[PDB]
Order: C-alpha cells, then structure tokens, then sequence
C-alpha cells in the first residue's frame, strides 16, 4: 500500500509534511519550499473508493508569502522497484486585478516525489 | 468581497455548496453533479493574503462515487453589474492500475460559477 | 461537416483566418489580436482519420512581437443549433533564461471561436 | 544554440525527427512512438524573435493511427553540461463524438527530449 502520510521531496528545493490521514482520506500537512526557506499549510483528500493499493489524491497548498494558490493532483504508486512515488501535475494560480487578465493567470506543471 | 460561501452553479449539471471560511481561508462544501445525482465532499482553502477583494483560492473534490479525485483553482471576481464570478479551471486525476500508464491519467478543463 | 477554413472570432480580442485545408489534413493562417492590433503566423494540422464531420485539430502560433510561442488544440463542432464552434484549449510557452526558471514558463488556459 | 533539427528521444518509448528549420521558424518531422511501432508527421514552429540560443517552440503531431491530434510547447536548452534538451508540456485532444463530452476530451502531460 502506498501511503501520503510521511516526509516527501522533489529531489530539487521541495520538501512537503502530510499528516495522518482520517477514515475520511482527509489529510493536513506542510509545504516547504526555498524562495531562504518558506513554510506554507496544504489541506487534501485521498481517494478511499475501493481502498486502492495506490490511490488517487488532491491538495491545495495556501501559499503564506503570496496572493497565489497552488493545487496538485496525482496518484501515490509503488514503483517496479518496490518504492513509494507521488506522481502529480499542478495549477499555479496568480491573482490578477481585472477579471479581464484572468486568461494569463494560470500555470500548470508537475512535480515527482519520493519518500524523505 | 467575492466570498465563496454559498451556493453556487455553472449552470450547467453542476452546483456547489460552501460553508463558512474560517480566519486562516478554510472551507468544506459539498459538490453535486447530474452523472441522477450524486453529492462529493470538497475541502479547500481561500487567499487571505492581503485581503484582498477578489481572493484566489483552491479546492479538492474526493468524488464518492468514482476513484478519481479533481482539483480546482481560481478566482472569485466581482464583474462590471457588481455579480460575483467564480473563474476556475480544474484538472481530473483518474486512477490507473499501473505507473506505466501515468501518462494518461491527468485531464484539463475549465468552469465558471454563478450564486444560486 | 465542420471545417476549419475562414475566419473566426473569440468574441473578445481575437480573430484567425485559416486557409484552405489540404488533403492531408495542413493549414496556414494570421492569429490576430489586440494587445493597437498586432497579426501573427499560425500552422496546424486537421485529423483525416475516418473523415469525422467534426475533427479534433492543433496549431501553433509563433507570436511575432514576443519571445513566447503558443499551441492550440480542440475539436470542431457542429453545435446543436447548427452553427460551427471550435472548442480549444491551449499552452503559452514563455521564454525563461535558465532551465531552472522552466517550471513556471507555461500557462494553459481556454477559447472557444465561432465564425466571423 | 539550441536547434531543433535532428533525432531526439524521451529515452522511454519515442523518438522524434525534425528536418531542417526555415529562416521563418518553421520546421516538419516524424513522431515515431510504440503503440509495434508507429510513425506520424509533426508541423512546428521555433520563436525566432532575438535569435535566443534557447528559443521556444511547439508543434502539431496527426497522429496517423488515431482521431487523437496531440500539441507541445517548450524551450530548448542548453544544461550545464552544454548538452541540448526539450522541456515541453503537452495537450492532447480526443476526438468525442457530442458536444456536450467536450469537457473530458483534453488530457495534459509532459516529456523530457535529450539528442538521439
Ligand atoms: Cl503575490
Ligand atoms: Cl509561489
Ligand atoms: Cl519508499
Ligand atoms: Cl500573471
Ligand atoms: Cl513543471
Ligand atoms: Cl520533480
Ligand atoms: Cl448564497
Ligand atoms: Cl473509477
Ligand atoms: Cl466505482
Ligand atoms: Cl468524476
Ligand atoms: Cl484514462
Ligand atoms: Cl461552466
Ligand atoms: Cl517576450
Ligand atoms: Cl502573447
Ligand atoms: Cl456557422
Ligand atoms: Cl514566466
Ligand atoms: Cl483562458
Ligand atoms: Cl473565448
Ligand atoms: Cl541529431
Ligand atoms: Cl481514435
Ligand atoms: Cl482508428
Ligand atoms: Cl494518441
Ligand atoms: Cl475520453
Ligand atoms: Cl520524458
């Protein structure tokens, strides 16, 4: 079973913290990232339909030093090698003044990450 | 202020309620979709960074019905009349048996909500 | 049967014109939009396959007054009041100097286009 | 510089060629992908504003064996070894037969090129 509990990271300048995860699949953690270091809060759900070896999930990270929010998306797999990894891709959505700039105000992308 | 809690519907097949925020931009909601109709948890976080008008702000979608988990990101606006707008777009994580098909398992797309 | 030929309108900054479509599915046309008016090259490709009345297509345009290049790609559809709308989703690729600036160089985003 | 032309690989299981790029930016190739191996043309552009050494790009795959059509926008850059590599992301649009699917045909990805 692969599990979101636990220390994660990028392998590049991202760590993340997620909690326990409730009957729910709800879950808390903590996403750290260099800019000098910043923490910021992630809130999220794993999918429990079924009770998969390798669920699906979603998080939102609410970025403490900026007006932007980031959510990922992705699936926690065993690897042919026998290790847990988080495949997810992202939204990365910047506040604009105008709902005229709303076309140029999302990102997307991708992160892999592996056990810390 | 644009505020999420309420009702809301993309006048499509779909509406969203949404509870209270609380200080630090939390929310749960439920989400309702005609596949019929089936209602899904959402958890989420708003931007209070700066507190701004028009918060950007994300959330998860744990669909009770599917192994699939979605995400959302977007920005609560308020247009020209005054009418506040939800500007969102969203990714749709389905679950795949294997790593090797990681690759198809992420699709994009794009909402906007209206109260009521 | 949709077809890509003529010109179109987003209803809001942006017209194309594409040209004739060849029996391998090519074209050629101007991305036009405001940013003062400015015109730019676009090249796509139109599925052939099964000869679909309402074939998925792409393009991409090579913005002529930016660093930047974006992709287009969706299905042409014959709407239920009869009229033809290309469905789009796209990418704009910015130009960042160090490929570790790349993971916020893209944003997706939306358009759907109806005849001019 | 960072040139398009020539074989690339995403060392899993495709391998892309592209011919000579023309003095506007425009380039055609071969998406060559294990489905058993299958061949499909691509039509491209690289950005040719300020003549950067890593410029932007994107092109068109038709796939020959599919409805599908696939789009990718990135940049070419040179690493610190000084060895060429592709970031691109990727659209690809399946063919839905309504309108009203329209909203699960767009699925986003990414890949890695590196020469040969
Ligand atoms: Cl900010
Ligand atoms: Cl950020
Ligand atoms: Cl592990
Ligand atoms: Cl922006
Ligand atoms: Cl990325
Ligand atoms: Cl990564
Ligand atoms: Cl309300
Ligand atoms: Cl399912
Ligand atoms: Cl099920
Ligand atoms: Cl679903
Ligand atoms: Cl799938
Ligand atoms: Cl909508
Ligand atoms: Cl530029
Ligand atoms: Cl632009
Ligand atoms: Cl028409
Ligand atoms: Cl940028
Ligand atoms: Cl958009
Ligand atoms: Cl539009
Ligand atoms: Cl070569
Ligand atoms: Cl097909
Ligand atoms: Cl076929
Ligand atoms: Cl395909
Ligand atoms: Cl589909
Ligand atoms: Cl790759």
């Amino acid at each position: 079973k692969c599990s979101l509990t636990g220390k994660w990271t990028n392998r590049m300048n991202h760590n993340m913290t997620i909690g326990a995860v409730n009957s729910r699949g709800e879950f808390t953690g903590t996403y750290i990232a260099t800019v000098e270091i910043k923490e910021s809060p992630l809130h999220g759900t794993q999918n429990t339909i079924n009770k998969r070896t390798q669920p699906t999930f979603g998080f939102t990270v609410n970025w403490k030093f900026s007006e932007s929010t980031t959510v990922f998306t992705g699936q926690c797999f065993i690897d042919r090698n026998g290790k847990e990894v988080l495949k997810t891709m992202w939204l990365l959505r910047s506040s604009v003044n105008d709902i005229g700039d709303d076309w140029k105000a999302t990102r997307v992308g991708y992160n892999i990450f592996t056990r810390l």
